[PDB]
């Protein structure tokens, strides 16, 4: 039911909010001005001009806003009652998808997936193994299979003294942000696209249950482990992100010298052939302009194809029977796969990227060990100094799992500069 | 006439474009993906978390989008025919103002106004004085009173082989971007707000004349020096920029330790008193959260006040008789002035900001002198090396003024990193 999916409800609301009577734009406005989003300006994208996480978020938001606007147009033309009595507009869908896409990278720890694996391995085989017997199975699982999507949900909606609900985003935006509406256990029960990872920690189970019950998400789990169907706009958000990750990593790889210019045309002829102006392409004198020209065309065709795919399986998506992505139903699957493999071989496996990941591991391991050692023995002078350096903000009487997840969130959201400086101080440099 | 002001015309168009038959959102989308806008991620805001030019542009765009949406609502309710037959929406106004505000900092040289003065002084008393007799009075004036607004217009609309019209933005966006629709001469003929500076160089006179004739801007000059009235949405763009420059420089100054916390409340009580929740403010435990809370409130009230002021003088603004800014008609003028003066005394006059400006002067002077010396004698080996290092892109048979303005644009749009590296290479470091 689309009426419940486009909920304007926020945390702490008592009276129901109706479309015909704050707005989805306000979510984007709040995310833009938020400190965690601003902090993305000092966070890199594990590549050797090259995009930072802030620009990637910006570009993803721009693709998601286009996808959502077209999808809202088509749904409003398919469900007249959504605008006749409920008063919804395609700009609403665009705003929801753009706000969800803008914050999709707000909780990811530095150094890419290597940082996530470092946080996981710290609690699996490192100093964090001591907490295994003091936590429940799902809590420990969250600790060992730490992902930045659950951390991003935590950042977007975590209460603090004087700020309940965090950014207080609308429930539609929160639902679109959740790509994996399931708990930390069981680990990958099936081949469904939404079961690859989890989207919320144990400290957010009640809040996401409230969000799902407000949005009317279908309960797909018959056991005691909660799991819901994906929000239909989460498909658009993820498709936008994949389109950017594919076409823009290739642009960045080509412009940085890691990928020769020939592969650009070689893997973009199929994508851009239907709309390329050959005279304009040949008239361009710089490689950067040509690759930008190709990137714009490819993004446009992929956006249109994703909209067509979404409207092809709307009923299946709303029922929860869709087990793959919108980009997986692409006619350009071979070319997309070839581009992804070439990017993996030339960028992600480059020395510079490997070197950086090896440093992240040592920095994150050191910081996590220092924070945990301070947590266990908060009486020594060195531990008091560590607490002052890394957690001067506040202190409270919380549980062990809450403290550990707070440590993980604080370490994940540090800027590369702040993390490196703290690691050097702790290492006496 | 508002119908002509909301023009969808772009460079090279032959058939007229009508609202009821590409869209103002496309301008924002293009600016986001443009290389010059991306380059703002490596450009600082001459302050010692602290905003870069990209985040300032982002925040300004967000304020301008709010202002434009409210102003469009009120104009559509005041002119029913703008939506009944022409089919315009308030989202159009919001998109135009947001696109204009996003690119307002795209042509400014580094090191703030110190860089602009360095470029001016290079041609006034430096090595550039040799070109005074080889150029017209207005051309030389443009060289010596170089501003980043004209350079931003150049960046947004300058033709290149394979790219005619640059980003090919809509004419409404270009009109809203132009804060000073006048030539380089005469220099400040009156006290009008639009006559403080100029908005386009001599190489863009024909293009901006075409833009003004398409938008129906009123010719305010009876002499041979062209000058037009401000576009009504340029007032909103400038008001948004001033609101951010005032409230956010104060936030940055407070958070950086240059401004104590007391002045925050002292100068924000009047602005935020009508909408502040005292319980929420006192419950916050960190200074950053409190100042963010105050900044959001102040931005909201200033936005509403600016909308009210704009609708107060709509007829005067459309006739061209308005000689001041929207922020100049504020009831909070004393508090705004006090905040600006405190920011000037504590941030802009800080050592760190002074030191940086003294370095900009030497870097920009060195780079401009090297480029000019390469231009005059393009036969020596050293000059060929300089041309390869600083201008490898392309070469053409252009006039002296075109070459000099191209040199100025290229130097102004270099990233701080690229500029510093080139200056060190030239200095043999
Ligand atoms: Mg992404
Ligand atoms: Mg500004």
């Amino acid at each position: 039911n689309w009426e419940h999916l486009l909920s304007l409800k926020r945390q702490g609301d008592t009276a129901k909010r109706l479309r015909i009577e704050l707005g989805f734009e306000v979510d984007y406005d709040r995310i833009i001005f938020s400190a965690p989003f601003r902090s993305l300006q000092d966070k890199t994208q594990v590549i050797p001009f090259v995009h930072t996480r802030l620009t990637h978020s910006l570009e993803v938001s721009v693709v998601g806003r286009s996808l959502g606007r077209m999808v809202g147009k088509k749904l409003l033309e398919k469900y007249p009652h959504l605008e006749q009595v409920y008063g919804y507009k395609f700009n609403d869908f665009g705003a929801i998808v753009a706000a969800a896409a803008l914050a999709h990278d707000i909780g990811n720890p530095p150094f890419g997936h290597s940082g996530e694996k470092a946080i996981g391995e710290f609690f699996k085989n490192g100093y964090g193994k001591r907490y295994k017997d003091s936590l429940t199975a799902k809590e420990y699982q969250d600790l060992i299979k730490f992902e930045g999507n659950a951390n991003g949900f935590k950042v977007l909606s975590q209460s603090k003294p004087g700020a309940q609900g965090g950014l207080r985003l609308s429930y539609a935006t929160l639902g679109a942000f959740m790509k994996y509406p399931k708990e930390s256990l069981p680990h990958k029960p099936s081949d469904h696209i939404a079961d690859k990872k989890y989207g919320f920690f144990q400290s957010e189970r009640a809040l996401f249950e409230d969000v799902a019950q407000e949005l009317g998400l279908l309960k797909r789990s018959t056991t005691d482990d909660v799991s819901w169907s994906r929000h239909p706009l989460a498909y658009l958000v993820e498709a936008a992100d994949d389109i950017c990750y594919t076409i823009i990593d290739f642009e960045d790889g080509i412009n940085l010298g890691l990928i020769p210019e020939e592969y650009a045309l070689e893997y973009m002829v199929k994508l851009v052939g239907q709309t390329i102006d050959r005279n304009k392409y040949n008239a361009l004198q710089e490689t950067s302009d040509r690759v930008s020209y190709l990137r714009a065309l490819a993004i446009g065709t992929l956006i249109n194809e994703s909209v067509d795919t979404f409207m092809k399986y709307e009923e299946e998506i709303l029922a929860g029977t869709f087990d793959q992505s919108l980009i997986d139903k692409s006619n350009y699957q071979a070319q997309i796969t070839d581009i992804i493999n070439l990017s993996i071989e030339r960028i992600y496996n480059s020395r510079e990227v490997i070197e950086k990941e090896i440093a992240g591991y040592e920095i994150l391991s050191t910081l996590l060990e220092a924070r945990c050692r301070a947590l266990d023995n908060n009486d020594t002078h060195y531990n008091q100094l560590i607490q002052q350096l890394l957690a001067p903000n506040d202190h409270s009487e919380k549980s062990l799992y809450e403290n550990l997840i707070q440590i993980c969130a604080e370490v994940s959201t540090m800027t590369d500069g702040k993390a490196l400086r703290n690691y050097k101080k702790i290492k006496g440099l």
